[PDB]
């Protein structure tokens, strides 16, 4: 290529093998609740699965984000116990949400749609179980 077209790297790891199975109720309803609310929004699509900065047309992508999220990601780290507790997973929400606003301008149609699930997730963090 003549012109810059990027590259991806490896998807962020989602299974901690030396971590025990802690299995807890706010992890339980993340998962089965909030996720997949989040899933079906109708916003949520370019953001099930890690940025392809190849296809997309992103080429700078992964030298601007340095710690890439996508759900695709937290839903498996979920269904493999990875996160400790609550928070970590929120954080990784945060984080998948944070990087949009990073590389995108603030008036992106992508920014508006990471806004819209940002209030939705929430949202949906006050329901979480004691
Ligand atoms: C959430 C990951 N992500 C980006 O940060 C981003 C920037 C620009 C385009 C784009 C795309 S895209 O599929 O190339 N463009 C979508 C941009 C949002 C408007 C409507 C759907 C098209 C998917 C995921 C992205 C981006």
């Amino acid at each position: 290529h003549l012109v810059p077209r990027g590259s991806n790297p490896p998807p962020p790891e989602t299974s901690n093998p030396n971590k025990p199975k802690r299995q807890t109720n706010q992890l339980q309803y993340l998962l089965r609740v909030v996720l997949k609310t989040l899933w079906k929004h109708q916003f949520a699509w370019p953001f099930q699965q890690p940025v392809d900065a190849v296809k997309l047309n992103l080429p700078d992508y992964y030298k601007i984000i340095k710690t890439p999220m996508d759900m695709g990601t937290i839903k498996k780290r979920l269904e493999n116990n990875y996160y400790w507790n609550a928070q970590e997973c929120i954080q990784d929400f945060n984080t998948m949400f944070t990087n949009c606003y990073i590389y995108n301008k603030p008036g992106d149609d992508i920014v508006l749609m990471a806004e819209a699930l940002e209030k939705l997730f929430l949202q949906k963090i006050n329901e979480l179980p004691t």
